[PDB]
């Protein structure tokens, strides 16, 4: 049978949102998901954070394909997305651009970002904008839970952040 989208060890937060303390790259190898989400910039230049880890795991294939896409089509809009190959990690990678709060981009665009998730049944995803782009992780989670109606399995790398998110959620 197909052991595709074989998620295990997630906490169910809502009907359609699950969360786990895991490296999204390790989850990708284990699950072989249809879609993995990248927390991208508009240039798909995969730096630190999730983007760099995903790219490193593809031996730079993601960056080469991303360079090609951007050469052809130009940059994404903040809040926008594109579907590219998941290479050796997944069938597809949904590249989504959260607002860069560190450069004072409108936090409103984080709702636009998560809206992209609704075009896909099942996603393995991180918290958009909550790392290098300097949004409050609890805010990213709230906007995710409030916006996404499809099945999202969130991977949080940092144990302490995972614990703060889960406690903060289960108080309301
Ligand atoms: N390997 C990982 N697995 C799971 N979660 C991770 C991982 N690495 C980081 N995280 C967490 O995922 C969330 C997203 O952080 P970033 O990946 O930095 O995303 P973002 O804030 O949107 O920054 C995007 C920017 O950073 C670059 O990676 C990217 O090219 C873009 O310029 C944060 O909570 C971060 O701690």
């Amino acid at each position: 049978g197909h052991m595709v989208n074989s998620f295990s060890g997630y906490l169910k937060l809502t009907d359609n949102v699950y969360i786990k303390n895991a490296d999204i790259v390790e989850e990708a190898k284990k699950v072989k998901p249809t879609v993995v989400v990248n927390a991208a910039n508009v240039y798909l230049k995969h730096g630190g954070g999730v983007a760099g880890a995903l790219n490193k795991a593809t031996n730079n294939a993601m960056q080469v394909e991303s360079d090609d896409y951007i050469a052809t089509n130009g940059p994404l809009k903040v809040g926008g997305s594109c579907v590219l190959s998941g290479h050796n990690l997944a069938k597809h990678c949904l590249h989504v651009v959260g607002p860069n709060v560190n450069k004072g981009e409108d936090i409103q665009l984080l709702k636009s970002a998560y809206e992209n998730f609704n075009q896909h049944e099942v996603l393995l995803a991180p918290l958009l904008s909550a790392g290098i782009f300097g949004a409050d992780p609890i805010h990213s989670l709230r906007v995710c839970v409030d916006t996404v109606r499809t099945n999202v399995y969130l991977a949080v790398f940092d144990k302490n952040l995972y614990d703060k998110l889960v406690s903060s959620f289960l108080e309301m």
